[PDB]
């Protein structure tokens, strides 16, 4: 591994990775949440 | 597991994954090739 490294902070968990799609007029981002993650992020319940 | 009927063919190796950016006017795709894959796909050498 290189001895040099950046701080590599994690993405804000609702927007995820930014796309660098070439001809884009404005930036866009995507995330997948697994069944394990969803119950950790969706911290409120309505009627269960 | 769900019923195994879910499975489908792999992506064409350098065309990769089709995106679904919502308001896109025509489809786009991306691939990452890691170094061991690069030597597998780039089957010609010029001057080494």
């Amino acid at each position: 591994e290189p001895q040099v490294s950046v701080v590599a902070a994690p993405p804000h968990p609702l927007l995820g990775t930014a796309l660098d799609l070439v001809d884009a007029t404005g930036q866009s981002f995507t995330q997948q949440l697994t069944p394990g993650q969803v119950a950790g992020v969706f911290g409120q319940q309505l009627y269960g």
